[PDB]
């Protein structure tokens, strides 16, 4: 990358309210020590915070590198005077940071950035910052925000870890083509949205039976029931709120209940026969949030804030409440690419050791159920020390020798990721990591389907015994 | 006042309808006493009020009652023209245009100023209201003019009458039981770590202990009910879009009560990095700027959860051999904006049903909805042995509500409501036009199972602690998991 140093630049004056005139020793002398001193707390040798210059007003220039940054090393000088003129006897001019980069950047549409210029080295930022914004650490964040668009520019990295040997595949046609010509299921009115008669939802629930009998219930998973309405508030805990917007299926509340208010509404459509979308957005209050994306983020409203007795981990529950949403690429697909899908979600919170020892597990499990139970091709892949997701993929042979393997499960190790965004401690001090992994229903179908085909006469005889009889669709004429 | 209508409109010709003034002038004049006389009964017809021409124009000013409306009035004198100056002119029309559509309205009171799509303006006069409308032939040969009658004949006729719609008649109540649990079961769950309020209005996150009472509820119904009456499970939608509810009757009023679904205008990051780069600086998400950024809404959040199931029907023929077609839903959650206040799991904005449907002949549409009370009978007597009763809700079309009294309201707060069975007639087959192969009318019923609601009833009747549950209760549930503690 570049080598140019990471230089913060604060010019700014103390309020003070007697005339710095008796104080001009006093002054003096204990900037020199807080530059030998008070400055040096929190950085290694030599890279301590400085003040270069100093001059009704007590104006300064302040200099700093990555440790001890200009706008927390002006509150540790603001302490100190407060004790040496008070007993005895901030308003920022201009603040600069140089940021390391090696390609040119866009100007932004940021708040709080006045200026951008491009040096020797990297970028040069003006912020337009008062004391509020220092003290809440946004200089900060708009280092962390340029930092991530500066490594952007610098631009995906697959390792295979487990393949099962290629099978026969005797059956080639596309599972949802197949299952919309025998009545198994139909498209929804919303796009990437499926309407499942009896046959399709019982090879879902079989799957669910499985999930339960054969990993859930012998690892000591408890269900619980989480949120599906997602608010901003557990986005932001999460992390969401960073970036899932592009994804994501808004919602919004009405503005009231009042009946009078929608009057207007109801009217258009009796004389039109039209819904009056454009009116509507009108009278409907801004989003609170969107539908679950995610899944288990909402579950962590339960320990936020809160500490585990170390009896409590590790925390084992799992969800399958309800549906998740995603805005997916333009075009139809099947059910190997869904908008709405229905996903058991599996989460785990303990020690850095017991998730990874979860995680290990979990994974044994899912090995036994794919070889075992479904008796599907499949293989494993890590995306790149032990953070990070795990990928399970399948072939689909109506695509061809040649095509994209399937997504069809994962597990996540989030390190200390949630602990910290939902602010969960444990009582002995040590920090909490958690993981989780979701079971996407509508996936392991493709997958199974795109195999086995839908003649339950040619399914694993395992799968079978748990299936049951199947039920017969819903014939029309 | 009497009902009238106004129109005044001219007929666009090709060629100049000046040589034929006299053949033109004795045709609206024969009209008014045979023309625009059919389709209604005497004295009462269409009139002419109005003459005249140019080298384009043939204007003229229409006023009738509600028989042979103006609108169908001017459709009889546009055939009319085009045979008498067809062969024997050579001149055919183009078109109509209309400068003034004047409808007089009766009614007793005054009536507030409302917008209306093809009202330009309305007012209060002598006798009712006054409206001017903005239509030309397209909106004529719609209905547009009926429709907006009858829109405001509703509206006239329900100021008068007021909002009568409370029709409740008991059924059946089971004789008067102890109650030795006299809290509020939210409360004390809340107290106990059986569950937590979620982020969001009028909703609830479960812990363990919670979950299992909504589980055991699960299968109850299943295995007491769905099973041995033959239930499928289905899986139907949850993000409900306009045409969905437009055919299922929603879409004329559950506006009020609906959680909104905006999908974003596009997908493209470079459109959400101004969102993005805002909340990462401020940590304030820019909730204005992003309402501005996301689309008009497609529908909303599942609100009463079998209309989605009826696009898998929808415009389909059904065999006499597969009715009654009985069908259940589990897979997920609805919404619903309630009235304000904070309430415990009773009420709440996010709920969890299990929605029961089934579709057949008028008779076996009552048939099922018999052997379902039955059912639900046997559980709330036998299994849950709770305090219920129910009610018909308004011949064989509406709803039986069982309510349930919740002891920590007092002895005369208000029962819960906490099951239904509807039969809703021939509603969701006409309205998502869906046929028997006999031609026979197709019926249809639901039964939506809220476990919240049952939650509220079993808990706040017979405590949380296993030991008072009846025991057929206690057996289905099993051991009671452990919460999670917290220091
Ligand atoms: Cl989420
Ligand atoms: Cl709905
Ligand atoms: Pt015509
Ligand atoms: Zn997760
Ligand atoms: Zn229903």
């Amino acid at each position: 990358g570049s080598h140019m140093k990471l230089q913060f630049n604060l010019k700014a004056y103390f309020k003070t309210s007697a005339d710095p005139t008796p104080a001009k020793d006093a002054i003096a002398a204990l900037f020199e020590e807080a530059n030998s001193t008070l400055l040096t707390r929190g950085a290694p040798e030599g890279q301590g915070a400085k003040v270069t210059e100093w001059k009704d007003r007590i104006e300064l220039t302040l200099q700093s590198g990555r440790y001890v940054r200009v706008h927390d090393a002006i509150f540790r000088l603001r302490k100190q005077l407060a004790e040496a003129l008070g007993k005895k006897y901030i308003e920022v001019e201009s603040f600069i940071i140089k940021v390391p980069a090696d390609h040119e950047l866009r100007m932004l549409k940021v708040p709080y950035i006045k200026s951008m210029e491009n040096i020797e080295g990297g970028i040069q930022l003006e912020l337009e910052v008062g004391e509020a914004e220092m003290k809440n650490r946004v200089p900060d964040r708009i280092l962390t925000l340029l930092e991530e668009k500066i490594e952007a520019a610098q631009y995906e990295h697959w390792n295979l870890l487990w393949q099962r040997e290629p099978m026969e595949h005797p059956f080639k046609e596309d599972p949802t083509q197949a299952m919309m010509k025998e009545g198994w299921l139909k498209r929804g009115s919303s796009r990437g949205q499926w309407i499942h008669g009896p046959q399709s939802a019982r090879i879902f629930r079989t799957f669910e039976k499985i999930v339960l009998e054969e990993l859930l219930e012998p690892l000591g998973y408890r269900e619980m029931i989480f949120p599906k309405l997602v608010t901003w508030e557990v986005w932001m805990k999460s992390g969401h709120a960073k970036g899932v917007y592009p994804e994501i299926y808004y919602v919004c509340p009405p503005q009231t209940r009042d009946p009078d208010y929608w009057e207007e509404v109801a009217d258009y459509y009796k004389v039109t026969h039209e819904v009056p979308t454009k009116l509507i957005k009108e009278k409907i209050a801004e989003p609170i949030g969107g539908m679950c994306y995610a899944q288990c983020p909402p579950f962590w409203m339960y320990v936020a804030g809160e500490t585990l007795p170390n009896e409590e981990i590790p925390v084992k529950v799992f969800d399958r409440s309800g549906t998740s949403h995603r805005y997916e690429s333009g075009g139809i697909h099947g059910i190997e690419r869904v908008d709405e899908f229905h996903r058991i979600e599996i989460v785990w919170i303990g020690t850095k050791e017991e998730v990874l020892k979860c995680a290990e597990e979990l994974h044994d499990r899912y090995m036994h159920i794919f070889n075992d139970i479904l008796d599907i091709e499949w293989r494993k892949a890590r995306v790149t020390n032990t953070v990070g997701t795990t990928d399970y993929e399948a072939c689909l042979p109506y695509r061809g020798p040649d095509g994209e393997w399937l997504e069809f499960q994962n597990v996540s190790i989030n390190g200390d990721k949630y602990p910290k965004g939902f602010n969960v401690k444990l009582q002995s001090g040590d920090e909490l990591w958690s993981g989780c992994s979701g079971v996407g229903l509508e996936r392991w179908a493709a997958v199974f389907l795109a195999q086995k085909g839908l003649d339950p006469a040619n399914w694993p005889e395992e799968f079978r015994n748990r299936v049951g009889e199947m039920p017969k669709g819903i014939r029309f004429l």
